């Protein structure tokens, strides 16, 4: 189908969201609440994955992080927005939004001119630091720039499974907005945590993988 939600470990789900270039985002289905992380490409593609959300849980979706700052991880925004759930970011990521969405839009549209010219719709709910949600069971992180500045981690302790949303994936991928030689150093910094990691949802090409994806990363980002 053109998007499917599907069960990674217990509450923590991935989406493949086949819109445009393929994007994978994650749903943590919470005791009072949904957390999106993600808010996929689109108002269009975020009322798909709400259709799929309802099917699986009754619960409100809570809250959407944004990721970074960019189309892939902010489209959906207007559309949570409207159905009441916050959105979520850092301050880096909210204010790199700010100056710099019509330029993505526009980069965005280069590849794809099937894509929508969206108006800006910022995170309502920012913070200055890392942070969590979910009483402490999704953990939101910075560990520098890599793919852009501004980048987050997201960690699910319990079911020990990291998303990097853009930053880890199959394939080299698009480096116009990247730190090239800070990507590396950022990924060696997220290795030295030393968190118990049995997946990697990779935020591009086929999600499922072990930590290893980290390595197959570097290992191409430092070639390029
Ligand atoms: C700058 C781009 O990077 C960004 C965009 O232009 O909106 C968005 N995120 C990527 C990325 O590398 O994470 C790309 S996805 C990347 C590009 N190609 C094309 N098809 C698959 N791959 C993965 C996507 C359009
Ligand atoms: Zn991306």
């Amino acid at each position: 189908a053109g998007m499917s939600l599907t069960q990674v470990s217990g509450p923590v789900y991935v989406v493949e969201d086949n819109y445009y270039v393929q994007e994978n985002s994650m749903v943590y289905f919470g005791a009072k609440g949904v957390t999106v992380v993600g808010a996929t490409w689109t108002p269009d593609t975020a009322r798909e994955l709400h259709k799929l959300i309802k099917r699986v849980s009754r619960k409100p979706v809570l809250e959407v992080i944004n990721t970074n700052y960019h189309t892939d991880r902010a489209g959906g925004n207007a559309y949570w927005k409207s159905i009441g759930a916050k959105v979520v970011s850092t301050r880096q990521t909210r204010d790199l939004m700010k100056s710099d969405w019509a330029e993505i839009v526009a980069f965005t549209r280069k590849g794809l001119p099937e894509y929508p010219d969206l108006p800006l719709v910022l995170p309502n709910v920012v913070h200055d630091g890392d942070f969590t949600l979910q009483e402490g069971k999704v953990r939101a992180f910075y560990a520098g720039p890599a793919h852009t500045p501004d980048g987050i981690f997201v960690y699910f302790p319990d079911e020990q499974v990291l998303y990097g949303g853009c930053i880890l994936k199959e394939k080299l991928g698009n480096l116009s907005f990247a730190d090239v030689k800070a990507y590396p150093q950022t990924l060696e910094r997220l290795k030295a945590m030393k968190l118990p990691i049995k997946t990697v949802i990779g935020g591009h090409d086929s999600p499922l993988h072990g930590p290893e994806l980290i390595d197959h990363y570097e290992a191409l980002i430092k070639a390029a």
